């Protein structure tokens, strides 16, 4: 079956967990202390000396942008052709780009860079938006009428940047019925409330 | 057909080139020049207001990576099943991370990081070995025995490397013969060789 190996924070995993949940697909978790982290056994084993690690079958996956492509690939959420597919990987893209940004404010300079992080929030939200606003009124999905693995993806995003600047999505109605939307959805909000995800720290820093 | 928007620069458009340019395939370019940049309205357009941004037919794509995985999909230069696809995805991934490093030396501080950078290159680059060694005693290519996507990108990441830290592939026998081997396809050896790719700066800040 399926079973992902990380630290015991959300981080990089939130996502493909949402997906695994709301497809109704078991898993197994493999928590990873820093202890164990220090001892370097792990790590050398790890391709890029790093976590998450996904096993589906004797099929071992690194990169968490792997592991939601081969997820969304075999599990039927990359689009219903071609060029939607590609679209789910432009959105996936972005979503990546601002994770980054996201992750370098909380692990590199969260004190000083935090006010101006925020400031710049709007814009870099804003195509999200403007995607949505272009696919039925964003009354659906971010992508197509189906879900796909960047939904669950931007979802996570969004919702993590909730906590770091409360009220973001109150300029964008769209991203906000999104959320709303999307985090309702039975099995996902069933596992939304649960101790699995409440009570793991977002990032591992104590910062968020 | 194709039309790639970018910047005179090989940057993120030197491997979807290389690929298409390998692929036999036909495709227009559409300079943009700082000056047009500055002026506001083509980055307005932009979904991230970025470029390189991608035209096939009347699909517009943005995100190199998504431009590389769409041609990737649809000339079929994503593995022979879903298994292969997922590694051809962990390999771009890898490619990707270290780029970021390296476009993060070139432009945030190549002075002072650049001794540091080299030292910790043969670190970055034995995953790919490894992987190599893994696949038909690395005589092939990255993935499987067809070439994929991936291996465009990779080709650029090591190219380029050789620039800033000539030498780096000569303790890594498997990936220099790939670099020899993949160089020496016929249309990808006339492209290289052509004015179209030799006069154009790798990154655009002058350093490299
Ligand atoms: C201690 C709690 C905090 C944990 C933070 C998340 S783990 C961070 C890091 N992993 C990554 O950055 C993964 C990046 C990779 N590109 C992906 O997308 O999966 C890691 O393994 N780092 C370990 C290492 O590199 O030594
Ligand atoms: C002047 C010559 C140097 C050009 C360097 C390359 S362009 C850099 C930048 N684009 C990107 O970083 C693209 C990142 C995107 N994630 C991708 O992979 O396509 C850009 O558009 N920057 C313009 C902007 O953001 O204003």
């Amino acid at each position: 079956p399926y079973t992902v190996v990380y630290f015991p924070v959300r981080g990089r995993c939130a996502a493909l967990r949402m997906l695994l949940a709301d497809q109704g697909q078991s898993w197994k978790e493999e928590v990873v202390t820093v202890e164990t982290w220090q001892e370097g056994s792990l790590k050398a084993s790890c391709l890029y000396g790093q976590l998450p690690k996904f096993q589906d079958g004797d099929l071992t996956l690194y990169q968490s942008n792997t592991i939601l492509r081969h997820l969304g690939r075999t599990l039927g959420l990359y689009g219903k052709d071609q060029q939607e597919a590609a679209l789910v990987d432009m959105v996936n893209d972005g979503v990546e780009d601002l994770r980054c940004k996201y992750i370098s404010l909380i692990f590199t300079n969260y004190e000083a860079g935090k006010d101006d992080y925020v400031k710049a929030l709007p814009g870099q939200l804003k195509p999200f938006e403007t995607l949505l606003s272009q696919n039925q009124g964003g009354k659906t999905f971010i992508v197509g009428d189906q879900i796909s693995f960047a939904d669950y993806n931007l979802l996570d995003l969004l919702l993590i940047h909730e906590v770091l600047a409360p009220g973001c999505l109150d300029a964008f109605p769209l991203l906000s019925a999104y959320v709303g939307r999307l985090s309702a959805r039975p099995k996902l909000k069933a596992f939304l409330a649960s101790p699995e995800y409440v009570n793991l720290p977002i990032n591992g820093n104590g910062k968020q």
